């Protein structure tokens, strides 16, 4: 994968969340890289819509970057 680009793009998106809790949701989302899809994995995130959106968007960004490497 392109870990330098990955870091950069996740930083870009994480900066949009203005609290450390949804920031962490983003960062955790971007770590998703096993057999579960972003949709499957986010289904178990239960701390609110912002957290869910952050997880989703960062997981999707990370997935795109890994696929394109
Ligand atoms: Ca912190
Ligand atoms: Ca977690
Ligand atoms: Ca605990
Ligand atoms: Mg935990």
């Amino acid at each position: 994968a392109n870990l330098h680009l990955l870091r950069q793009k996740i930083e870009e998106q994480a900066a949009k969340y203005k609290h450390s809790v949804p920031k962490k949701c983003c960062y955790d989302g971007a770590r998703v890289n096993f057999y579960e899809t972003c949709e499957e994995r986010v289904a178990r995130v239960t701390i609110g819509p912002l957290c869910i959106r952050a997880f989703n968007e960062c997981c999707t960004i990370a997935n795109k970057i890994r696929k394109e490497s």
